């Protein structure tokens, strides 16, 4: 949230990079760093918080009543087939995938009904995805 | 949250890299460095907090009554076949493959039906992912 | 949450790399570091805190009622067949898999129906993550 980096190769504060084939023959480098860094992130300052929740109910009725969480699935169906025939031939599958439902990354995080939440929270990925490398 | 990298191959505060068929020949590095570093992260100061849950009930009827969790799965169905005839014929099935609900980083964390949060939470995550690789 | 990395193959405060075929012939490195480090994280400081819950009833009829947990799996079906026939030929299968329902990296943490939360928590992955290597 203050200093999220995505650096593809190289990463460095001072770097002398050398690489093939180069002469580094004569050279007199020289260095003075002063590097100070003062962080005093979330620091936070309360007297008082209070975090009510009530429920009075009376001389009332309550027929028939449903409370659903955030996700359902229902009635959900897949119907995939692969039907091959082959009667004097050449066939030659190379690389060949049949993919269905799948995930890689996944956070929740109290994805609720009620929620009375006070403070931080957060959420950050970094990847390098790559699904298929078919040479 | 605060000094979160992703670095792909070199990660450094001083480097001097050298590689393949270099000369390195009469140099005069020289360093001084003052690299301080205060973290005051997550210091809190509280005099009082009250997380207050309270039910009262009272002289009612409460008939058919349902409360669901979050996430239902219900009548879900997978159905996939693979049927493969062959007759007098050459098949060469290379690098197949068939895939079906499948993870690979699943993180949940509270997903309730009532919940009462205080203070921090967070969730990260860094990979290098890579499904197939065929050659 | 402070100082995470996900560093791919070199990590260093210093370095002075180097590879094959090459002079290192008259170099003169010197260095002088002061690396000082002051954490200070999760330092809290309370008076008073209550987690206070309460629950009254009286006089009242509860019929019928179900409270269901956040996550719940009813008639899932997985029917996958696999029909191989061959008469008087040749079927070559090279690196074939068939993959049903897997995980690799499952965390929970805390999912209930009801929850009086107070402090911190987090959840951390680092991977490097490959599925296949078919070479
Ligand atoms: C630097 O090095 C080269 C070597 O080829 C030399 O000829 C030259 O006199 C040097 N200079 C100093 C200032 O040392
Ligand atoms: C290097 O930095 C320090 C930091 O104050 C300074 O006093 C000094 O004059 C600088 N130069 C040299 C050659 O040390
Ligand atoms: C708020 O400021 C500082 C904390 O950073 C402290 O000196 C002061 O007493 C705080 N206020 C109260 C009411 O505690
Ligand atoms: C509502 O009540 C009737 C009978 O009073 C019942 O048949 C029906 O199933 C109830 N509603 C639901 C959604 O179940
Ligand atoms: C540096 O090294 C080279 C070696 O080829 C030499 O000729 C040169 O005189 C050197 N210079 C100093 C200042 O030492
Ligand atoms: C190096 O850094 C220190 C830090 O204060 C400074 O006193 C000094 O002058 C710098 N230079 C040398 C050559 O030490
Ligand atoms: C808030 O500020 C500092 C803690 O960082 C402390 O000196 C002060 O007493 C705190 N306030 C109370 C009411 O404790
Ligand atoms: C509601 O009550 C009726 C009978 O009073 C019952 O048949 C029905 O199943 C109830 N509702 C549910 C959703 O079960
Ligand atoms: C550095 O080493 C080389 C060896 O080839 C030499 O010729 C040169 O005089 C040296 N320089 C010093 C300053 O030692
Ligand atoms: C190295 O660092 C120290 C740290 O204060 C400093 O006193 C000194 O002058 C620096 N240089 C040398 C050559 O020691
Ligand atoms: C809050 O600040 C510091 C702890 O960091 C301490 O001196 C002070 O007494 C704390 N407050 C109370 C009420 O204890
Ligand atoms: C509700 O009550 C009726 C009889 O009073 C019963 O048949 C029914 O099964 C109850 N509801 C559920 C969901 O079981």
């Amino acid at each position: 949230s203050i200093d999220v980096k995505y650096i593809g190769v190289k990463s460095a504060y001072v770097s002398y990079d050398v690489q093939k084939r180069t002469i580094y023959l004569n050279i007199t480098n020289t260095l003075n760093i002063t590097n100070n860094n003062y962080y005093s992130v979330e620091v936070e300052n309360i007297t008082a918080q209070v975090q009510f929740s009530k429920t009075v109910i009376g001389k009332a009725r309550l027929n028939n009543i449903t409370i659903i969480g955030p996700l359902d699935m229902k009635q959900i169906d897949y119907t995939v087939p692969t039907v091959i025939a082959e009667e004097m031939s050449y066939m030659y599958d190379f690389c060949t995938l049949i993919s269905i439902k799948v995930h890689n990354i996944v956070l929740m995080m109290q994805v609720t009904v009620t929620t009375t939440y006070f403070g931080h929270s957060e959420q950050i990925s970094q990847e390098r995805y790559q699904y298929v490398d078919c040479g």
